[PDB]
């Protein structure tokens, strides 16, 4: 009972990289996932430099709800940024992972998310914060949830390289080699 092999649809999802990048890397992640915090700092910048910058890979992120209410809030704020300020999306995304503490208990508040919006985006904190309260972008969260279930996501982050499921997100060798194999044929 693992993640299913197959190309996940990135239709309607946040993307970074050239439109015609031949390889799509998809992260199924969670803003409260400590491994996703590690992927963001340790692995993602290498994917950027080695592949995204040169147009080989486009990267996408799909929300997964494994850590309770804080995961939902963070997902909702994330969905709004992509919709309302796409060009700023990745600065907000990375700064949220960087704001994740190394402690267990809840930390995701509307106030924190609004403050990240303020510093990284065109979006007004009170606009976020109003939308979070009303759960305006719930449908985008449920869209991702449907996709997580279709792909049978068991743990975060789960990385896809085209139709290939990466066994270890923190093994950059596996990730680089799989991107390069996909790039060949
Ligand atoms: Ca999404």
């Amino acid at each position: 009972n693992d993640a299913v092999s197959g190309q996940p649809s990135i239709k309607g999802q946040p993307v970074l990289g050239k439109d015609d990048a031949p390889v799509t890397v998809v992260e199924f992640g969670d803003y409260k996932c400590p491994s996703c915090k590690v992927f963001n700092s340790d692995i993602f910048p290498k994917i950027q430099k080695d592949f995204i910058d040169k147009g080989d890979v486009k990267f996408s992120f799909v929300n997964v709800m494994f850590h309770g209410k804080g995961s939902r809030l963070a997902a909702l704020a994330s969905e709004e940024v992509w919709k309302e300020d796409p060009d700023s999306f990745w600065d907000f995304h990375e700064k949220l992972f960087e704001k994740q503490p190394d402690t267990e208990q809840e930390w995701v508040t509307p106030g924190l998310l609004g403050d990240l919006a303020k510093s990284t985006t065109k979006i007004k904190p009170e606009t976020l914060k109003e939308n979070l309260d009303k759960e305006t972008f719930a449908s985008q969260v449920e869209k991702d949830s449907d996709l997580n279930q279709k792909m049978n996501i068991q743990a975060t982050p789960t990385i896809y390289v085209n139709d290939k499921v990466i066994k270890n997100f923190a093994d950059y060798d596996e990730i680089k080699e799989t991107i390069e194999k996909e790039l060949k044929g």
